[PDB]
């Protein structure tokens, strides 16, 4: 609404149906 720390949240990646 105002501003806080720094916002810069991290997306952990998500893993696919059977990457290979």
């Amino acid at each position: 609404g105002q501003r806080h720390s720094i916002v810069q949240p991290p997306a952990p990646p998500p893993n696919a149906f059977v990457e290979i």
